[PDB]
């Protein structure tokens, strides 16, 4: 539970990654659906899933689509 976290962790003082992670977006699954559509996609069956993967993602982040990315 919470408490049983939030105390202190002393697992890593060096933050090497710098790479902050604002959850949701939609970049990996994005890519694989572009991806999708380069290989056997445009309309296909085999690039639903990732379209309905696409959309979720962006509901979810908070963006109904973004205007053009």
């Amino acid at each position: 539970m919470t408490e049983t976290d939030k105390k202190q962790e002393q697992e890593n003082h060096a933050e090497c990654e710098d790479k902050p992670k604002p959850c949701c977006v939609c970049k990996p699954e994005k890519e694989e659906r572009d991806t999708c559509i380069l290989f056997n996609g445009q309309d296909s069956e085999k690039c639903k899933e990732f379209i309905e993967k696409y959309k979720e993602c962006m509901k979810g982040y908070g963006f109904e689509v973004p205007s053009a990315n």
